[PDB]
């Protein structure tokens, strides 16, 4: 059971560079505008304390330098938005795809079209942490999204690189997710726990394949699970996660609770040897709606 | 945290097409003004048992193949046979054709999946060639693999069989199988699979230069020591060529490949112990040396 990102292609022809001052990074270029972080404005200092309002001021049209692959990009106009900058050039992106902009809840799955100076480099799927970081490569400007039929759903953008080895990001409209900032400085990052609701629908995935070997005929309750699971540093389960793997319950036959006291003998036991689609562990990055569409 | 990614998909994108033949559906490859797929897209479910692949061509014609590039359907002009690759004639060549060649990779080289359905894209993934000739975890067949080379696609290899235990089997892109494997249902001899231990290594190596050290050791080993424990861990036996593979990745960190054969035989031997490497408590196997290189420069 793959991982799998989604096909980059449509977002490959919106991946443009954009360099000001000594800095060059990634932006993206949807119809006559480029998206890229407003730290581009920013020299080494300047991260210390930045002014962007201030800094923007004393910065023209001409500061800016945009180029789709080896052709140069006109800015007429620029504006910042939140945490993000809007460059506004001469010509509309002829390969804008039929897009949208959303932000999503922590525990959500999309792919990342990794890019180095607007050239794509590799494409991957990743999960919205719990505590709102993105573990990867270590960029800028990299944006996330996830495709719906013809419709691309940009919902994440790189922004910094945490202290710890993390990424911070924004989405399409510049709000950051979780507590993070654009500066260099110390940023309280919270609990990375396992995503409960996503362990579950991987181990529905199982059973729909082969691997029924850590089902049982113990019982539970969503609270006994709980305060078995976040003991092992799990994400609390909700009502709301029950009833979202309610049609995966359906066509597996195998109701949740009774799962979570699969998940429960499994946890207090570990695999002992065995392996699950031929992982030897529990995997927390595939939605329900991942199992659902790659099964 | 790193990444196991497969190259952009776009300039393979708009080379997949479907294949149609009587009830039979899958996925084929269109560049220039040929069609690559499966031979097995000519098959009914009874035939697949012991198919005379011969008998069974010679009864079609251009008529029985049907092509659909998107919304468009292709006429095509002639057919004939490549190994176990069936190649259709079309009436118009692929404009969106990539620079491209076709190559027979070896065992433990990576290389990316893009899955298709029907013709259609879905989903796309980066793998490694296990040293039992398989692959796993895709979903339709006439689905391609291959690099990317700066402007051009390398394709080596192409989905044709899902094996009982999950595993996939299939052939290059002149119609070579990888393995011992052949499109027909019976047995088909699934053996040993193996870590794919220069890849480790280079995965290794990696974690040094992201600054990830602690499994790191002063106890260099000898060549015959390190595989004599590797083969009891169930790992490919390394080579003279390995260790000259991992020569640029041995200088840049500047750490001896047998002194990093050490660190692994200590890893082997006693684990992680909840400490992590890259991110991982488990030892990843699917990153050549070319990969590393390629993403820590």
């Amino acid at each position: 059971f793959r991982k799998m990102a989604f096909p980059s292609g449509k977002v490959e022809g919106c991946m443009v560079q954009v360099t000001c001052g000594t800095t060059t990074l990634n932006g993206l270029w949807l119809d006559d505008t480029v998206y890229c972080p407003r730290h581009v404005i920013c020299t080494a200092e300047d991260m210390l304390n930045p002014n962007y309002e201030d800094l923007l001021i004393r910065k023209s049209n001409h500061s800016f330098l945009v180029q789709a692959g080896n052709v140069q990009l006109r800015v007429i106009g620029h504006s910042m938005q939140n945490c993000l900058l809007r460059l506004k050039v001469d010509t509309s992106n002829p390969k804008t795809p039929k897009y949208k902009f959303v932000r999503i809840q922590p525990g959500q799955t999309f792919s990342v079209l990794a890019c180095y100076n607007g050239s794509p480099s590799g494409v991957y799927q990743c999960a919205m942490r719990p505590n709102h970081t993105i573990k990867g490569s270590a960029s800028c400007g990299s944006v996330g999204f996830n495709i719906d039929y013809d419709c691309v759903s940009f919902c994440y953008m790189h922004h910094m690189e945490l202290p710890t080895g993390v990424h911070a990001g924004t989405d399409l409209e510049g709000k950051f997710y979780g507590p993070f900032v654009d500066r260099q400085t110390a940023q309280a990052a919270g609990t990375d726990t396992t995503i409960t609701l996503n362990v579950l629908a991987w181990l529905y995935a199982a059973v729909i394949n082969g691997d029924r070997w850590f089902l049982n005929r113990f019982t539970t309750t969503l609270n006994d699970f709980n305060l078995v699971a976040m003991k092992y540093n799990y994400e609390p389960l909700t009502q709301d996660h029950v009833d979202i793997l309610g049609p995966l319950s359906a066509q597996t036959g195998i109701a949740v609770l009774d799962m979570c006291a699969a998940l429960k003998e499994l946890l207090q036991n570990g695999m002992n040897g065995r392996t699950i689609l031929g992982s030897t562990i529990l995997e927390d990055e595939f939605t329900p709606f991942d199992v659902v569409r790659q099964c």
